[PDB]
């Protein structure tokens, strides 16, 4: 009935076999809450390794994919390949893909539709830049990005939405609990009016942007924040504390 | 003195464990000419698998990488990771990177410098579009693309240039042997004038764009064509024939 708390780790472009191996050993050995759904997003080269080594109870996500199953796209991977190695999730629309690599809402929407058709879960990311926030246009931006995704989702049961203020990613500035709650409750109301009440009540909306062991309890306690997408701290032992933020 | 014949296979976004497993078994079982240097470019998610399964005389290439060893670049992999799993090459500046994904000359140049600094070999791609060839400007386009790469190269010993006309990639159209020789010869004279004689004489310049079992011998016979980068036919048993083009 209540939405299951969800914590994702995004390792970004970090790790080697030795260091990722150590991190995974730690996670497997920790006491993690029975009521948190945990997913680790590994570099593509280490997806197979990560799935082999991680406790099955912990999910594995790719950090990107492309929009068709196969073909002449040098350097890309498809949902079919991700499923083949046993990963169950993909992260789409991350700030770094949008703003460093130039991925448009239209591309991201096609990626979302293809991932879902192939049976993967999607962590779909949205968020505003500082200049947008300061111009009063957070709601407009966040709703535009969300519509582009929603228009391409036919089954909401394997979607998680991640709200990541761009100014909060990797900077140490985090949104206040009140800043996060405002956006998350507005996103939920958007889902209610534009999709359905059932989808609004069931869909996890998670916060990302400088989540650490020090701030996770306060953020987690907000009524419409259902978890986190964690970058820098997901490579450290305090990731365990974040997974257990509700306890 | 002369240059070792070089054949790279670019698998692009194709395969699964089962299917690539059967392809690797074929290559390992085949009689491949000892005087051909062979490299297979696998999808990033299968790079570790491919290097584990392929006989040691066959080199493994990543299909792309980014320009720093680590950091906040969701979806990317670095040379340090490629090296970690035991691959020795990377393909950079592929037409699909430049034209589907919008990678610039300056970015490709910074990727080349970084992969070389980290001990990888680089297969560096250049090529003109149909409209450029028809306008009669092939030479201008290849010489600018080449200058971008070369300004970032201090040791040419681990660099292979791949001339691939964009209009020939995946379509079945191939440059005539005379068209390919013409460009290769001009590229070599540019390396002579702007780098050195010895680099000109030692650097392999390979041709790609719809190389098959049927045209490889006619292509390989040209003086300044030192090998091939093969896409489509690299997933097929005739790949063995292409490796053996000189015999």
């Amino acid at each position: 009935a209540p939405r299951k708390f969800f914590v994702g780790g995004n390792w970004k472009m970090n790790g080697d076999k030795k260091s990722l191996g150590e991190l995974i050993h730690t996670l497997n050995g920790a006491k993690l809450s029975a009521d948190t759904e945990v997913v680790c997003g590994a570099p593509s080269i280490y997806l197979d390794f990560a799935r082999q080594k991680l406790d099955a109870k912990i999910g594995v996500a790719a950090q990107n994919c492309y929009k068709v199953p196969k073909g002449a796209f040098t350097g890309e991977i498809s949902p079919a390949m991700i499923k083949d190695i046993g990963a169950a999730w993909v992260i789409l629309g991350h700030s770094e893909r949008r703003h460093v690599f130039g991925e448009s809402d239209e591309l991201i929407g096609q990626k979302v539709a293809h991932a879902l058709a192939e049976g993967l879960g999607v962590i779909a990311c949205i968020g505003e830049k500082l200049d947008e926030r300061e111009a009063g246009i957070t709601e407009k931006v966040v709703f535009e990005q969300t519509k582009a995704i929603a228009d391409n989702v036919k089954d909401w049961s394997k979607v998680v939405l991640a709200y990541e203020p761009v100014w909060a990613i990797g900077t140490g500035l985090w949104a206040t609990p009140q800043q996060a709650q405002e956006v998350h409750e507005k996103l939920r109301g958007w889902l209610k009016s534009h999709v359905s009440d059932a989808v609004a009540q069931s869909t996890r909306i998670i916060y990302g942007g400088s989540v650490t062991g020090g701030n996770c309890k306060e953020l987690a306690s907000q009524h419409d924040v259902d978890g986190f997408l964690v970058g820098g701290a997901s490579l450290k032992p305090e990731f365990v504390d974040i997974i257990n933020a509700k306890h």
